[PDB]
């Protein structure tokens, strides 16, 4: 099935049809094959960079001659007269003559959505540093599920920056490379500190949104206040399955977010609460009650139904059965994919203090590190 | 103009229609007005953040009474019995009943597109550093035009980091805090050679894409090495106006991008070459011949047309009448909005030396700095 058997070219030379040993067929256009040639004059052997532009490829490029031999495809292009070969495995892996799904709001096959039945993934600080398999599994959990907990870390200021550096790079803001989250819980504030905060993604007013968030515990002597995570993709899925028109409104119209502090910070963004790829795949969630700004982009005739959908998404986010809760002891931390997984805490149940440190990092670095680890372990 | 004259409420109480003194009308829904109330129980007086969730607003919310007085609208909401006042100017500025354009591929009102007919805007290093009016003008140019030169700067290694610090924060990547743009033996990227490069946006394989790039000249004494910038929005507009089907193909299907230039890095992204907001406004351009990966997300029946559109976009990008060309002197630099404005360079050779330094920053910080300067200067 990854082993090519034979090939036929069209009389035009505009495409060819590759038949594999299992009977399956896959068609490839001449232009696509020429642009994706893997030979040293198309792709630099040293760095993999393509050496030619689309403009460099003759617009009348066609397949002149083609043949399957010993697991590979030989193709010669006219009018260049250029012969290249493609390994069979590569052609199958990079095929586009497939039945690509067009389901609106579908999740990527790489991710798995969850509710309160999902245990919090937990990994050991020392093991992820010394065991590449543990590191791979830690980062893979953040990739697939959008969060993971790291335990047995050092009780040291700035330790979260060391965590970030294990896979990527910190998104520095006006607040610094990291920020302090100090809480004092006492009878004078327990009326409000004793209630939970609505789950949210951080900084939807930043474009580009910081794509990972790390929260790291240094001190905890206050009862309750468990951290909680909610899968924005699951909330969005539930809306879509119940109410596809409401989902389409939240995906089809941008919201506005703003943070205009008294500390000389003024951040604004214009993005939808549910962000889809142009072919319908769900790629990001932005939900934060505190920084939502006037919605000026939604037409008058859609505003009521938009608000109804918005309210419904909030109910799914507020649903106790959607939240995964956990304790953070000193030296423990968690990361969330801040383009997907919302976070908050439950109410505090007793007096004391807490000291967390917070920072942002970016997913591209995490995915790169994961890719490198998979290649090293594969 | 923004002075309310009169108001009518709908029979349902679901919206009101505000008539201003110039005869213009604007409708506002009960739910939208309630959610946007500016009073101390809905919005913090200290930081302007929202103190309610969408779920806190009653399900039955409607307008019980509404009156115009002292250039403002006073509205009472049932069932809360909550009365709030909206200034006339606030209502005009935050109106959504504005007959929003649905022109696909339109640019934001805040940007202005360009070609080779406008000389490069240039600002002075010492002026932007000391004079906040000059800084504001420089940053506003980058915001509106996506491009500005900064000249008469220091011939010093790392000076670009000082430049970044004038408005925001460096996005550190695999390439470093900053990178050395010079010929390297065993280059990790074709930028590190003497070759000419087609106009491109940096790192389309990175998601999130770096939103700003700084390029800073230390040496440019070889024959060639001229810089060219191209407005990707202008190129996209031309394709839109000439060939709406081709524009739709590039906006409606994701491309793939990949960089694996050495061991220890493997960056991938799945994004369209033309990114639109869900309401059709142009958001971003991603275009890079060197790191475009096999396009696997485009149906077989659309791939030929997709490539034709990609070719045509490339022709607009390569058009000499689109490119703004200059050769940097030591201590001169430029910034591009890397989500919009492409940069290129001509190959260099012979005696002499070329040495540029590059780094990434983010637009969110630039806009905040600009927003703060605008407040402080008026
Ligand atoms: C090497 N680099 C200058 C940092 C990036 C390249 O210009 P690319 O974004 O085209 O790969
Ligand atoms: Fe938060
Ligand atoms: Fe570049």
């Amino acid at each position: 099935h990854h082993m090519p058997r034979s090939v036929t070219a069209d009389a035009s030379g505009s495409f060819l049809t590759l038949t594999f040993e299992d009977g399956s067929e896959s068609r490839f256009h001449a232009i696509w094959l020429r642009d994706n040639a893997l030979d040293p004059e198309t792709r630099s052997p040293g760095n993999g960079q393509r050496l030619i532009t689309i403009g460099d490829i003759p617009a009348d490029t066609r397949i002149s001659t083609a043949l399957v031999d010993d697991g590979a495809l030989t193709v010669t292009f006219a009018p260049e007269g250029k012969t290249v070969t493609f390994p069979g495995k590569w052609l199958k892996s990079n095929a586009y003559d497939t039945d690509q799904s067009s389901e609106v709001g579908r999740t990527s096959p790489d991710v798995e959505t969850w509710d309160s039945s999902q245990p919090a993934p937990a990994f050991d600080w020392n093991e992820v540093q010394s065991d590449p398999k543990a590191k791979r599994d830690w980062l893979d959990a953040i990739a697939r599920l959008g969060f993971a907990k790291l335990v047995n870390g050092p009780v040291r200021e700035g330790a979260l920056i060391e965590c970030a550096s294990m896979f990527g790079f910190v998104r520095e803001t006006n607040y610094g490379k990291y920020f302090e989250v100090r809480t004092e819980v006492n009878p004078t504030n327990l009326a409000y500190t004793g209630l939970g905060l609505q789950a949210h993604t951080d900084n939807p007013y930043r474009d580009p949104v910081p794509s990972l968030q790390i929260l790291y515990c240094l001190e905890n002597s206050a009862e309750g206040g468990d951290s909680i995570v909610v899968d924005g993709f699951r909330a969005a899925e539930r809306l879509r399955d119940e109410d596809p028109e409401g989902f389409a409104l939240l995906a089809g119209n941008p919201a506005r977010f703003e943070y205009k502090g008294s500390d000389g910070v003024h951040l604004r963004a214009r993005r939808p609460m549910i962000e889809l790829s142009p072919d319908g795949e769900m790629i990001a969630i932005r939900f934060n009650n505190r920084s939502s700004a006037p919605f000026v982009d939604i037409p008058f005739e859609k505003m009521e139904a938009y608000y109804a959908a918005y309210r419904r998404l909030g109910e799914f986010i507020d649903d106790p059965e959607m939240g995964v809760s956990f304790k953070l002891e000193p030296g423990e931390s968690f990361i969330v994919d801040n383009t997907r997984v919302l976070h908050a805490r439950l109410g505090y149940s007793g007096s004391g203090s807490r000291w967390l440190q917070g920072c942002y990092a970016d997913k591209d670095g995490l995915f790169s590190t994961l890719n490198v680890l998979n290649a090293q372990l594969g």
